[PDB]
């Protein structure tokens, strides 16, 4: 079974997808999204809490699916405290590197995908005997989602930057893992 952290996170995004068509996606954003004025830098749940929205059926369903499959493993084998900070780390990395370039309207798990996409990655090449790594298969479609993205496919525009600090943060921890 999914570990708490696992879960909560998928129930909190699912909350605030459902509050998002009820309410309207905008004004969600006035609660949740990074600071857009001056007045909203203390209000600290911001700099995170864009990861919990979703804009598209498609993009919650797959980062998801991701979450629940690398972020549950994870969390099984290596403790929930391991990707509480992996998810906090690259929800404010990416988040930062996103703002900087597009402005503060925006949200998903999609930066943290790749970070637990790296970490898990990285650290089943350069350390077997922790219990984790990303098998074979995944790998590959790992890599086709991390493509689709890149490029624009199947009617997608995000931005690169947000997604390259989300996977250099996975990287990075599991290179200090890896020690
Ligand atoms: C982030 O949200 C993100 C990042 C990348 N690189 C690709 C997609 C997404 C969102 C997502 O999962 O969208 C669905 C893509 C998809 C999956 C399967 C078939 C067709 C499209
Ligand atoms: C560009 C010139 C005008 C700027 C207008 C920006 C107003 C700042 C909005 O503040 C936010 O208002 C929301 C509802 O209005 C609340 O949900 C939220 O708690 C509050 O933080
Ligand atoms: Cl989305």
């Amino acid at each position: 079974r999914a570990g708490p952290v696992t879960w909560v996170m998928m129930i909190a995004c699912v909350v605030v997808f459902i509050a998002m068509q009820i309410l309207g996606d905008q004004e969600v954003m006035l609660w949740l999204a990074w600071p857009f004025d001056p007045t909203l830098k203390f209000e600290f749940w911001r700099y995170f809490t864009h990861a919990l929205m979703h804009f598209s059926l498609m993009h919650i369903l797959f980062n998801l699916l991701w979450w629940w499959y690398l972020g549950g493993a994870v969390e099984k084998r290596l403790g929930s405290g391991k990707l509480i900070v992996i998810t906090l780390i690259s929800a404010l990395l990416s988040g930062y590197v996103q703002q900087k370039f597009s402005g503060p309207w925006f949200g998903g798990l999609s930066g943290v995908v790749y970070a637990l996409m790296g970490y898990v990655w990285l650290r089943g090449e350069r350390d077997p005997q922790s219990g984790i790594y990303l098998q074979r298969g995944l790998i590959i479609f790992a890599l086709i989602w991390i493509v689709a993205g890149w490029f624009d496919l199947f009617g997608m525009s995000m931005a690169n930057g947000a997604h390259i600090a989300g996977l250099a943060v996975g990287l990075a921890m599991a290179f200090v893992d890896s020690l």
